[PDB]
C-alpha cells in the first residue's frame, strides 16, 4: 500500500534494521572447570560474596595463565569489595608477553541474584564495552546462575549494547565499535549453550519492538506500519491479511473507524497467523492498540478533572505483539496456532474527526457514547476484541498503554493484568515470572460497571466520575468478549524507560514465554 | 440536500419519532362532583393537607366502591403523610371482585404548588408508571390547580413518561410498557377539557426539541437539520426555505460563514414561516442558536480566559423548531412567524477561522475575533440582521450564550435580555404561563466601551470583563437597528443534568408568546 | 482540653434503636406468615436478565396468596436493586405490606449486590410506619453473606442525628425466612456487634473537627476500654519524648491540643497464643500544614478512619471477647496544624528508631505518625502488626472506592488479612512493595526522605517508607484513603471494623472446635 | 573530536611508560568527562592506578 504524503520529502516506510551488530557477535560458551585464557580483549569475572556486605574480591577460577595468575592472587584482589555495580580495570601481561586487559564486576552479597540486580551488573558491563574498542568480551561466571538468568543475562546484554542510529545523520558515533566475539565461562556449559541463540531471538523481538516504538510519526503510520508487518510475515512465512477501510465497512467496526476517520493515512487492521504443521491444541489470538499518532481527537474543552493522557507511546501493544511474532515464527512451536493482530489507526484533528458525544455502533452491535476522542485506545481494541473472538480462539491476549493511572498503581516497573478467566491470568503471570518482565494481577471490580450506563446508547465510553481508569477501561473491554478466556495487560507504565530515553520492548518475552509454555 | 460523510457508516438523516406512545394514550376528564369510578389499572389521588406540614392523608373524594371506599377511610390512610412526593401503593378487589390497584402522591402543605413542586409530583407519579405493566391510569385531583398549571401536569407527565430509544440496539427495555388510557378526576372538569389536547401538542413540540439535542454530532450536522426542518415544514404545511452557502455570500453574512468555515458540512440557514389565513397583525421573527458541534475552534492557546463547558450548542434552534411544531399545528390567527436558525459547525481544520481574524457581518459592522470559541454570538449577529430585514414586530433569539448564566440564575431559571420593556414583559408574562421560569436581567450600557476594537468597527468578545452574559447582549443588540428585540439566554436551564437528558426548555414559553395577542384578545 | 463555647468532648450514642430490633429466624420449608408489618420477598431469575417475579414460597393467607400468584406477579420485574410494596388487607381485614426486592439474574451476590437489595430494603423502611419487617430469602447466600446482609442492614438503617437540634418511627420486630435456618441463627446477635462497632467507627469519623481533637478523642477511646474491661494507657508528650518519637511529635507541634498515643489491650483468660497490634491513624484535622507553596496532592479529610477502624474492632473484641489472643490497639493521635510552632519543609527529625527523616512536604503527615507508630507496636513483642490509614490519595486511581488495598513483608499475613477480607465481605486486593522504587527515598543528607520527588506511584513509595520502622515481625499495612468514605451518602462507612475483627478471630475460625 | 588519547608527558616508570604508549591509549577518546583508569604494578613491584579524563 501506498504512504500518502504531504510534502514530497515525507517518508513512505519505517527504516527496520534486521542484521544488528548483535547478531555479528560469534559466542562460545566454555566450560569453567577447564580454565580461563586471556589474551586479546577485555575479561570480566562476575564475582561476589554472600553474607558479607562489601566484603572481598577472590578469583576462584582456574586460568591458563601463570603472569595473569598472580596477579590475581588473593592478596592483591582482597582491596576490592563486590559492591553490586562496581567494576575495575587491571592491565597485565601474559605468559606470552603480551598486554592483557582484565577486571571484575561486583555482584554483591546474595548468592542468587535477582532480575533487577542482575540487570545492574549488565548496565556496568555495558560501561565497560562503551568507550573502549575491543575485539573480544570474554565473562566469566563465578556466581550461580541458572538456565534461565544466562538466557536474561544475554538478552539484558544484546538489548543494552544495541544503539538505535536509524535516524542519525550527522551525529553518528564515530567512536562506536562492537565487539565481534563474546566468550563465557561457566560450570557445565554445555547445559547453557541452548540458551544462547534463544536469548538471540528473544533479544531482537524485544529490539524490533523498540524500533517501531522509537519511529517517529512521520515514518510511522497505519499504511507503512502494515508495510513493515507484511514484511515480517513474508520474510517469516507466516500468513498475513491487512484490512482496508471497506472490509472494515463490511465488518461494522465502527468504534475502530471513528477514532482514524479524521487522518490522512487510512485505517489498517493487521492480521498475522502462525500455524503448526502437526495437530493444533491450543488457539491464541494476541490483540495490540496500535495508534501510530494520539492527538487526542476533539478533546479540546476537557471540564478540569477529566481524565488526562500523557503517554505517547500509543502502539506499544503492537509492537509487543509483532515482536513476539518474530520470536513464534523463528522459533517455531509445535501445536499451536497464533494469531497477532491490531486495529492501527491515527486519532487526528481535522474537519472528518469523530467527536465527543458521536454513538457509534461496534462490530458486535453494541451502540456507544463517546465521551472522550481522547479515549480512542478502547474503541479501537473494542472492534479488535470483537474479530478475535470471532476466529474462535482459546484465549484473547491483548495489551496496550491504555491508562495512565498504572504510573500511580503499579508505577514504571510492574504491568498490569486484568482478566475474565483465572486461570488464563495465571499462565499469564507465570510467564511473567520466566520472561523476566513484572506482571501483577489487578481485579476488574463489577461495582463500577454502572458508570458505564449510558442513558441514550447501550453504553458509554468512559466514567464521569470514577477515577479508577485502568479498571472502569477493563469493564468497558469485558463487554466486547462473550464466551472466551480473556485478559489485558495495561503497560501504560511500563512501556517507556525514562532514564534512558528510549523503549524497552516490554511485552515480546512475556508473550513469547506464554505462547511457548502453552 | 444530500449528508456528507467520511464512510459508509456516517449516518445521512436524524431519527425523529413522530407517533409516539403518549398520542395512543386515550385522555378522559371528568368531574370529581360525581364520584370517581375504579375499575381497573391504577387510580393515583393528588392529596395536600394545607398548614399542617407533612399532616395525615385524608381523602376527600367520593369514590363509587365499596370495597375501595372504606380502604380509603381516615383509620387506615392515618399511618401515611402527605410529603411533596411521597407516595404508596394499594391492592384490593373492588364490588366487581376484579383486583384493583390505587395510591396517592403527597402534594405537600401550601395549596399553590410551584412550577418545581409541581415536577417533583409528576415525577413521583410516573415512578409508579415505570416498572409496572399498567393498562390505564386514573388521576384525582383533591388539590387546587388552574388551567394552566393543569396543563402543565400533563406535558410534564408526558414528557417524563416518554423514554428516548432511538439508539438502544442491544440495550432496549424488554420491560418496557405504556398505559393506554388516562382518567382525570377534577373538579369543574368541563373548563379543563380544552388543556387535553393542548397538553399533547406542547408535549411533543417539547419532546421534538428533546430529540433534536439529544441527537449525537454523527448524525445531527447543519444538513441533516435543515433536511429536518423541511420534513417537518412539509408535515405542517409550512412555507420553508433553505438558504446554501452561495445566497448567504451573496446576504455577504460573514460572521455566521465565518463559523462554517473549517467545517466538512456546509452552512444550512433555516427559515420557516406560518401565516394565519385572515387579518396579520402581528409578525415576530423567532432566532434560534444552531451550532450542530462546537469544537471551539483555534482557542488553542487561550490566555489563563471565558471557558465554554457547555456542549449542547443548538437547543435554541431545537426550541424554534419545536415552537414551529405547536404553531403549526395549532394554527393561531392574526399571526405571522418566522423560524429562524443559522445552522452551522464550529471545526478545527486547515480551513477554520481564526482569533484575531477580523470580518464583515451583513449589516457592513466589521468584527475583530477574540476567540473563536465564542462562535455563538457570531451566528446570531447574522440571524439578527436577516430577521430584522423580514420587517416584523418583535425579534426573540433563544441560545446557550454564555456559561456566566450558571453564576446568575443558576439551572432552573433563564435569562433574558432585551432593548424594549414591552417585549421583555411579554416575555416574562409567557413564562408565567408557560411554567417554564424566566428572570430579566439588565444590558448595563456602562460595559459597551469594552467592545470598542481598535482596528474593527466593534470587538467580538471582551477581554476582561466577567460579565459575559450582559455583555453578549451588548454585542447582539448591535445588530437590531430599529426594531424590539429580546434575547433568552437558556445556557444555564437547557439540560437536565440529573436525569442526564434535554429538558426542551423554551418550546413552550415561545408558543405561548406567540399566542399572547389571543390570550390577551376580548374573545380569550 | 483547651477552648479558643467550644465543645469539650465527643458525643457518642451507645444504645441505638437498632438494640431494639428482635429478630426471629424462621424456617422458609413450613411456609411464610403474614400477619403485621411490611413483608419483602428477595428474588431473582437466572434466566432472562431483568426477567419477571415470581414468589415460591407458600404464604398462609388467601388474600396474599392471590397477590403472590404468578399472573399478579409478572408485571414486576427483577432488575438488581428494584422493589415494589403494596398495602393490603389480610384475610383478619389487617392493613399488611407486601412487596418484593429484585436481586438480578446472577445466582451468587456479591457484597456489592447485596448492598444494592439492602438499600432498597432501607429506602421502604425510611419511608414507611412499621412495627415489623418479615424479609423471606428465595436467594441462596452463606452464613458469612447473611451475616453482612444483617450488619449493612442495621448500619444504613441507624440516622445518626447527634448534630442537629432543630433538623430532628423504627421497627421493633425483625422475621427472617431462610433455608436451613437453623445454621443462621447463630449470625444474628454476631451481625449485631458488628453492626455497632461499625456504626461507633462512623460516629467518631463523622465527629466535627471541633469536637474530635487528641485530647476528647482518647478520653473516648478510655470510655470505650472501661466499658469493655480493656487495659488502657495514654501516652502524653514527655512519655513520647522519652521514646523520642520525633516523627510523630513533629505533626503535632504546631497544634494547641498536644499529642495523645492511645495504647488498648484485651487479653484473654486462658493461653495468649497470638499476639496482634493493629495500629490505626489518627490525624484528627489535617491542615496540610506547611505546604503553602505545592507534586503530591492531598485533598481529602477523613484522616482518623483507621484510629477509628481500629476502635470499632476493639469493640466487637472486647465483646465478643475471643480465646488465645493478646490485641493491643494504637493510634498516635494528633493534629496538623498551621502556626508559628509547626514543622516545616526541609525539616530532618529523628524517628523513635535512630532513623533521620528530610521532610519534603508536611501534608504528608499520615507516614510520619504510623513511622513512630510501627516501632511502639514492634517494641510490645507481637506476632502479626497491621496498620490502617487513609494514607495515599493514588488509591482512588489504582483500585478506587470499593476496594481496599493491603501491602506487606510477609505473605503469611498478607493471605490471612484476604482471607479476613473474604469473611468480613469487606474487599481488600494485594498491591506489591516494589523494591526498585526505593532509591527514590536515598536523602542526600538525612538518613531517608519522606517523600519521593518525582515517583507517582505514591502508594508503594509509601509503603517502602513505612517498612522501613518494621525491623523484623510480620506486618501489613491497609490503604483505605479511597475506601473510607460513601461520597453517595456523604457518611462514613466504617470500613475495617468487621475485616480487622474478623482477622483478630483467624485462629478460631481455623480452629479444630 | 573526540580523537584518541595521546600522552605527551615522560613517565619515569618503565613499566607504566608501557601502558601509555600510543598504540595501548587510541583505543581511548577524548570525549569531555569520559575516563578509564587501570590498576597495575610499577617498576618496584608496587600497585599502581594511572588513568585520563
Ligand atoms: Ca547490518
Ligand atoms: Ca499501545
Ligand atoms: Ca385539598
Ligand atoms: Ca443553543
Ligand atoms: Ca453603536
Ligand atoms: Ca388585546
Ligand atoms: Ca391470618
Ligand atoms: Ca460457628
Ligand atoms: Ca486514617
Ligand atoms: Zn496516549
Ligand atoms: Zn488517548
Ligand atoms: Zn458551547
Ligand atoms: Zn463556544
Ligand atoms: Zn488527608
Ligand atoms: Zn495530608
Amino acid at each position: 500500500s501506498e504512504v500518502p504524503q504531504v510534502v514530497s520529502l515525507d517518508p513512505t516506510s519505517i527504516p527496520i534494521e534486521y542484521n544488528t551488530p548483535i547478531h555479528d557477535i560469534k559466542v562460545q560458551v566454555y566450560d569453567i572447570k577447564g580454565g580461563c585464557n586471556v589474551e586479546e580483549g577485555l575479561t570480566i569475572f562476575l564475582v561476589n560474596n554472600p553474607g558479607k556486605e562489601n566484603g572481598p574480591v577472590k578469583i576462584s577460577s582456574k586460568v591458563n595463565d601463570k603472569q595473569v595468575s598472580e596477579f590475581l592472587k588473593d592478596e592483591n584482589m582482597e582491596k576490592f569489595n563486590v559492591k553490586l555495580g562496581t567494576s575495575k580495570h587491571f592491565y597485565m601481561f601474559n605468559d606470552n608477553k603480551n598486554s592483557v586487559a582484565v577486571g571484575y564486576v561486583g555482584c554483591g552479597s546474595v548468592a542468587d541474584l535477582s532480575e533487577a540486580d542482575m540487570k545492574r551488573v549488565v548496565l556496568s558491563l555495558v560501561t565497560m564495552l562503551h568507550d573502549n574498542k575491543l575485539s573480544k568480551l570474554t565473562v566469566v561466571f563465578e556466581i550461580n546462575v541458572d538456565k534461565n538468568l544466562f538466557r536474561f543475562f544475554l538478552e539484558t546484554l544484546f538489548y543494552e549494547y544495541m544503539t538505535d542510529e536509524r535516524f542519525k545523520s550527522t551525529d553518528k558515533n564515530v567512536n562506536m565499535e562492537y565487539i565481534k566475539h563474546l566468550g563465557v565461562y561457566i560450570n557445565n556449559a554445555d547445559t547453557y549453550k541452548e540458551e544462547v541463540e534463544k536469548a538471540r531471538v528473544y533479544y531482537f523481538g524485544t529490539y524490533y519492538a523498540s524500533q517501531l516504538i522509537a519511529a517517529p510519526s512521520n515514518y510511522c503510520n497505519p499504511v507503512s506500519l502494515s508495510n513493515a508487518a507484511v514484511e515480517l510475515a513474508q520474510k517469516l512465512n507466516l500468513e498475513y491479511k491487512i484490512l482496508g477501510v471497506k472490509e472494515l465497512e463490511e465488518l461494522k467496526m465502527g468504534a475502530y473507524l471513528s477514532v482514524g476517520k479524521g487522518s490522512m493515512y487510512p485505517n489498517k487492521f493487521i492480521h498475522l497467523t502462525y500455524k503448526s504443521k502437526g495437530d493444533v491444541k491450543k488457539k491464541i489470538a494476541l490483540v495490540g492498540k496500535g495508534i501510530t499518532f494520539d492527538s487526542g481527537g476533539y478533546n479540546l474543552k476537557a471540564a478540569p478533572g477529566s481524565m488526562i493522557d500523557l503517554m505517547k507511546f500509543d502502539m506499544s501493544g503492537c509492537a509487543a505483539v509483532l515482536g513476539c511474532a518474530y520470536c513464534v515464527g523463528t522459533l517455531k512451536p509445535e501445536n499451536v496456532e497464533i494469531h497477532f493482530l491490531s486495529a492501527v489507526c491515527e486519532n487526528m484533528v481535522s474537519k472528518n474527526s469523530y467527536r465527543p458525544g458521536d454513538i457509534i455502533t461496534a462490530s458486535n452491535g453494541k451502540t456507544i457514547e463517546v465521551g472522550n476522542t481522547d479515549a480512542e485506545g478502547r474503541l479501537t481494541l473494542a472492534d479488535a476484541l470483537v474479530y478475535a473472538e470471532k476466529l474462535g480462539v482459546d484465549y484473547i491476549v491483548d495489551i496496550a498503554t491504555l491508562t495512565g493511572a498504572m504510573l500511580y498503581s503499579l508505577g514504571t516497573s510492574y504491568a498490569g493484568v486484568f482478566g475474565n478467566n483465572e486461570e488464563l491470568i495465571n499462565k499469564i503471570l507465570q510467564s511473567s515470572k520466566t520472561s523476566n518482565e513484572p506482571v501483577w494481577w489487578l481485579p476488574i471490580i463489577n461495582e463500577y460497571r454502572a458508570t458505564l450506563n449510558s442513558k441514550y446508547a447501550d453504553i458509554n465510553q468512559i466514567s464521569s466520575s470514577v477515577k479508577a481508569s485502568s479498571i472502569v477501561a477493563s469493564l468497558f473491554l469485558k463487554e466486547f468478549v462473550q464466551n472466551t478466556a480473556w485478559a489485558h495487560i495495561d503497560i501504560a507504565g511500563v512501556s517507556w524507560n525514562f532514564k534512558a530515553r528510549k523503549p524497552k520492548g516490554f511485552g515480546v518475552r512475556l508473550l513469547t514465554e506464554f505462547v511457548l509454555n502453552d
